[PDB]
């Protein structure tokens, strides 16, 4: 379930997640929008999916993908706030899961940002050990999906 | 027009709103369900638009409106982070602005959440000064819809 999923977030793993939350989160619309930007460069197939926001190559100009992108971040600074509290967690991940489910987007193709969230780490000097904490919050959606 | 709108927003109100926020904000999960029950509680003929909610008499029990509640603050604290650059604002707000037109609610629905925000507002002993300083940025949600 989504609860195990949750509840199995340890301590060392949160504060991985807190640490590097602490930086990339510090700047929600530049590293936001080089997060999708990073998505469509290397998972060209996703670019359909995101029509509403025009043309997505115009990047930080693109006012509507500039709006979708720090509201992303914000999804996030959500997630992060939650941590310790396993229940108000879940159910803010399950309304992020709804969007998505409604959009017609599977866990496998959810789980197609850890690319992105690595590379965007690694730009901030975040290794493997904090691309890997990252991945395991993603994986608490992937079970609402 | 939206960008009249967030010209409004002045040093004095931005200057409100950052001090009522700093309270307010303090409790997303407390504030944001008791925004929410009160817009039902004074505005039953709201209570038909969140049918995907569930049973929202239950307040805090119900696990759908909690999460939307912790999420609609994180929408204002988008706002509030936003108020030093209008076009950031701008870009925004227009997004949550897609969210209601979606659902067919107007700037005039969209605007009994004034109501809500007075008492939730009032309820911390901030006064109409507050509540006015809201309502402005209110308006600039309510401009693109
Ligand atoms: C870190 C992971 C992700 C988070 C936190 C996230 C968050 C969000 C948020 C907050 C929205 C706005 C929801 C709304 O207002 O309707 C959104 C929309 C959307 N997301 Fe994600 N998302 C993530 C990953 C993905 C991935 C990997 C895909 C695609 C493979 C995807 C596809 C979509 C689509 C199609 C929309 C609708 C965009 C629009 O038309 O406005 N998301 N996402
Ligand atoms: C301070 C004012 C408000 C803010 C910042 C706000 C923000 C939000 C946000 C962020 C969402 C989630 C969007 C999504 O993921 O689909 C939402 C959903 C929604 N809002 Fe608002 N909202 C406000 C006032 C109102 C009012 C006054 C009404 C109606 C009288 C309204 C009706 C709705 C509806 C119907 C949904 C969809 C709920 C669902 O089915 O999950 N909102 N709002």
């Amino acid at each position: 379930s989504v609860y195990d999923a949750a509840a199995q977030l340890t301590a060392d793993v949160k504060k991985d997640l807190r640490d590097s939350w602490k930086v990339i989160g510090s700047d929600k619309k530049g590293n936001g929008v080089a997060l999708m930007t990073t998505l469509f460069a290397d998972n060209q197939e996703t670019i359909g999916y995101f029509k509403r926001l025009g043309d997505v190559s115009q990047g930080m100009a693109n006012d509507k993908l500039r709006g979708h992108s720090i509201t992303l971040m914000y999804a996030l600074q959500n997630f992060i706030d939650q941590l310790d509290n396993p229940d108000d967690l879940v159910c803010v991940v399950e309304k992020v899961a709804v969007n998505h489910i409604t959009r017609k987007i599977s866990a496998a193709e959810f789980g197609k940002i850890n690319g992105p969230i690595k590379k965007v780490l690694a730009s901030k000097n975040f290794g493997d050990k904090y691309a890997n904490a990252w991945a395991k919050l993603v994986a608490v959606v992937q079970a609402a999906l």
